[PDB]
């Protein structure tokens, strides 16, 4: 699984997933599934950010935490929007709202609600993608055009196929459920 991750995602994404895991004392060599999940989540964050006009999104995910909060503070004090209790993934200068992005190997609506309750914030938009091509957004708003979202979905499904092809997919779909329970 480890070797698969390093040739599936780019070094920058891998590099940042490693840091993210290390910051919390977790080891990518042992918890290889969570390693893959983090690379995936980052890739989706980046793609999502790229989907818009050039300066539309501030990227909050994939930074050192302290600098992230600083940028969040800047946005809140700048635009009037409420400070969220949990670190979001993006800010949308176009729509004037923070975005949390989810990637589940489980049901889109299940994951959506686990998130929605935890944040407990009306302002933060929520956007969930599955490895099977479904997506769910708050108020049925997807932010991006159909083209952008389709590229994301395609990419996720490619990751699933690539894992399945090597026998790593079952173990990976297992991990999330076990983590939840
Ligand atoms: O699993 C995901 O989708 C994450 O986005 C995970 C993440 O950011 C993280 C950060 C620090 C430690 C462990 C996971
Ligand atoms: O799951 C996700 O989509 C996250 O975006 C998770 C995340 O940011 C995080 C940060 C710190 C600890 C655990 C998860
Ligand atoms: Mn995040
Ligand atoms: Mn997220």
């Amino acid at each position: 699984m480890e070797d698969f991750v390093r040739q599936c995602f780019n070094p920058m994404i891998v590099e940042l997933a490693e840091k993210a895991m290390k910051e919390y004392g977790e080891d990518p060599k042992i918890e290889t599934n969570k390693f893959a999940a983090i690379c995936t989540h980052l890739e989706v964050c980046f793609m999502y950010s790229d989907g818009g006009s050039k300066h539309r999104f501030e990227i909050i995910e994939g930074r050192d935490r302290t600098m992230a909060w600083t940028v969040v503070n800047s946005i809140c004090n700048t635009t009037g929007v409420e400070k969220p209790k949990f670190l979001p993934d993006l800010y949308d200068y176009k729509e004037n709202r923070f975005i949390e992005i989810g990637v589940t190997r489980r049901e889109v609506h299940t994951y959506y609600l686990e998130k929605a309750n935890k944040i407990k914030s009306e302002e933060t938009h929520i956007h969930i993608f599955s490895f099977t091509g479904e997506e769910m957004a708050t108020k049925a708003d997807y932010t991006l055009d159909e083209e952008s979202r389709a590229r994301i979905k395609t990419r996720l499904f490619t990751i699933r196929q690539e894992m399945a092809s090597r026998g790593l997919w079952d173990s990976f779909r297992q991990s999330e459920r076990a983590a939840a329970e």
